[PDB]
Order: structure tokens, then sequence, then C-alpha cells
């Protein structure tokens, strides 16, 4: 809760007892639980709809050239054909992190067993924190990481950034190696043009409504108060027109309408995933929820005829004893001093680039990374 | 390690008391239907006071004080600019002048 983290070897003064009130405070350790199980739920439903275990650890992809055919001629021959291939490769990275935790003998002497059953529940709150945190920067960190697999060094990419290989031709659309998802609306506002524009970056791929691609758009309040206002034909932020109604939930509160048939079509459901959805803009479902930070959109296809799945993988190590969160004896185990490790391995990269893209909502200049997911800015969400 | 630190309120407790009195001469004279009524007055005027004192309790914005076991515990309202503050939820952070 509060944003104090006291770290030492834990001595007598620092034991917590009964007081001379007869208040037994450790008895209180786990009574914030139901405030944390909110922020849990909230980390879980994300985690889960984001993320999938890598269970190949670099991922190849190809550029096929063509032919054509010409109109025949009575006595000549036409012209001969061959297909040039050329191959990229990409990786998810792997990083290593621990905690310590260490106590006295006049500690251990005269500590409630409950105090350090809650440091334990203390540390394994920071490790789904620490992978939160790495989850989200996989998504929202712009640049481009490197990491050696099996004795060789690759990219680990996030989401189209202007660096790697350029995007596929799909149809008519063409790009180049500048191609990237994270774009800005360059207006103060969110305009339900950046909700067609983000959609766009979706659909310029093959990822689509008619290929049948679901989408999710995650936001913060700051940026559904606004979008709730979106309605056909009508003027909108910066001079935009809304090209579809914000539809409400059937969990919205309920509303009177000009016709007793309300909607030409459904509702959205209430549900996307485990996430609770206001309602829907477009082809777009709209969840709601500041762990994305005030002006950013993400837009997320699932599904289609591409089998879009979550955008960030996650790798583990390779040797199952290196697997999971791990308890290590410590160094001291005796008199004066009693320690011990925990430990956790593991790292982060995206696979389907395009599946995927963020918005800042800002009038210039280039996006960036929020600073509670850049990469340097700790261990914490 | 974890620093726990802890604060407690408590709830008041207030003694309250009304008199009838007669003189000898009203109850030589008196029907019982007069000081039954003046009995039924009284139990209005309890439910008229405890009415009072739980209106009291959320519309006044102050905070009392109350003795319970020896020890003197703040008594309080709703949030109202004054004791522990608010504890955070999500990004919302609360500080002690914060009022409902």
């Amino acid at each position: 809760t509060a944003p104090v983290r006291q770290e030492g070897i834990m001595t007598q003064g620092d034991l917590v007892t009964v007081t001379s009130d007869g208040i037994d405070l450790n008895a209180l350790w786990n009574s914030f639980a139901e405030s944390i199980a909110i922020y849990n739920e909230a980390m879980d439903n994300l985690i889960q709809l984001l993320t999938y275990p890598v269970t190949v650890p670099v991922e190849p992809v190809v550029q096929i050239g063509e032919t054509t055919f010409e109109e025949a001629t009575e006595l000549g021959v036409p012209r001969g054909a061959g297909l040039p291939i050329e191959v990229f490769q990409m990786g998810y990275d792997l990083r290593h992190y621990d905690k310590r935790n260490a106590y006295s003998w006049m500690f251990l002497a005269d500590a409630d067993g409950r105090q350090v059953e809650a440091i334990h529940d203390a540390v394994l709150w920071a490790d789904k924190r620490l992978v939160f945190r790495k989850v989200m920067e996989a998504l929202f960190d712009n640049r481009t990481r490197r990491a050696n697999i099996r004795n060789q060094a690759y990219n680990v990419y996030p989401l189209y950034n202007g660096d790697g290989v350029p995007p596929p031709r799909f149809k008519n659309n063409v790009f180049d190696e500048t191609h990237s998802h994270y774009v800005i609306s360059h207006n103060s506002v969110v305009d339900s043009s950046d909700l067609e524009d983000l959609m766009e970056l979706l659909a310029e791929h093959g990822y689509s409504p008619q290929a049948g691609t679901q989408f999710l758009l995650l936001a913060n309040k700051a940026e559904t108060d606004a979008i709730r206002q979106f309605r056909r034909g009508v003027v909108n932020n910066n001079g935009a027109t809304a090209g579809y109604d914000f539809i409400p939930s059937p969990t919205q509160p309920a509303m009177m309408l000009p016709n007793a048939e309300g909607l030409l079509g459904n509702q959205p459901a209430p549900t996307f995933g485990g996430l609770a959805v206001i309602g829907s803009y477009g082809f777009w479902n709209i969840v709601e929820e500041d762990y994305i930070p005030p002006g950013y959109l993400v837009g997320v296809g699932y599904g289609g005829a591409f089998n879009l799945g979550n955008p960030v993988g996650l790798r583990q190590h390779a040797n199952p004893a290196m697997q999971g969160l791990r308890i290590i004896a410590g160094n001291y185990q005796r008199y004066p001093l009693v320690d011990g490790f925990y430990a956790r391995s593991f790292g982060t990269g995206v696979r389907q680039r395009g599946g995927a893209a963020i918005m800042q909502i800002k009038a210039s200049g280039a996006y960036e990374c929020p600073p509670i997911y850049k990469k340097g800015g700790g261990f914490l969400v």
C-alpha cells in the first residue's frame, strides 16, 4: 500500500508484538487483502489476455518473389521464371531477478511467525508486480532489444517501431522500414478519427473485421469519458465527425431512446476475456482501466484468418529446475545471522509485430513510452 | 522488512434524562389518562432524541473524543479534512485535508 520499502537485516526493534493494550498487531498483516485482491484481479485479467508461453525461442519471417505469364506467339518462346527468397529471425530475452531476507538471532528468538509470513507474502506480491511491469514494458517500450539464444545473438522486438524488416505487402498496401505502430493523435484530445486511425494500423495488414479479427481497445478513464460522447454524424473534438455511435454495454445504467426498437443491431457483450466492457465504438470493444496511463490508447486484435494470438511471449529458462519462483538457502544459516534468497528468471518479446498498436494522444513529437513502463524505471508497476 | 502502523476510532456514549413530578393535590384529583398522556409524550421525545443524534452523527462535520476502557479515542464523522488520510486506491492518492 504505502510506497515505503524497508530493506535490511531484521533485528530486534524491527519486531512487531502484541501491544501492552492487548492489540495483537500480528493479526492485522493481511487486512489489506481485498484492496490487493482488486489489483490482483486486474493484473490477472491483463496478463492472461496479453501473454502466451514461448515454446520456440527464435521465430523466422520470409520474403518470396513472384512471376507473370505473357501473350503467346506462333514462332517465338516466352521468358523464364525463378523465385528469390530471403529470411530474417527474432527472439525473446531472458533476465534474472532476486531478493534476500535476513534476520538476527534476537529477531528469530522473539518474532511471531505471522510477521515473517507477512514478509513472504509481500515478496510474492513484489514478484507478481515484477512480472506485470516486464510484460507491460514489452508492449509499451518502443525500443528494440538484443539477446543471446543457443550461443547466437538475436533482435528482440516490440510492435512495428521503424526498425527491423518491413511488414509484408497485403493487397494494395505496401510498407517501408520506417513503418510504426507507435503513432500519435497529433491533437491534445481523443477524436473518433483517432479510433479509426488506430483501427487502420491493424486492418492495413489484413487483420480486419472482414477477416474475422476481433478488436479490443484498452484505454484510461480520461479517454473513455470522451469516447462515450461519440454519436454518428455529430461533430466532435478537433473538428472530427463520428462515423459510429458509442453503444453501451448491458451493464451501463438505463437510458431513454427515440424509438421502441432502440438500436439497429446488438449491444456488445459485457465481458471480453475476463475484462469488463463499457461499450463498443465501430468494431472496437472498449475496456477502460488506469493500468493504461492517461493519454494512451492500446488497440489489440485477436483471432481471424491470420490467427492473431496474445501479443507478448513470456520466455522462461529452458531447464525446469530454473523455471518458476524459487527459494534458495542463504550464506548465513546459524548464528548470529540467518539469510535466504528468492529468485526468478523470465523475459519477453513480440512475434506478431502488427497485431496491436499504441497511440499517445498529443499535439506533436514522437511517441514517448510512459515512464511507468520504460525498461530502466524499476521493478514495480 | 515491513513497517506496520495502526490508528483507531471509537463511538461516543452520552447519558440523557427527563423528570415527571406531581403534587399530592394533583394526584388526588387526576385521571390516570392525563398522566398516561405525559408518559406517551416522553416516549415520543425519546424517539426524537435518538433520531436527532443519529442524524447529527452523519451531518455534524466535527471530530469528537470518547474515553473507552481508560484510553481516549477519536470518534469520527465521514472524511472531513481531519484524522488519518484515506488509504490510496489505484492512482487516487489522498492527504489530511480530504473531505466528504
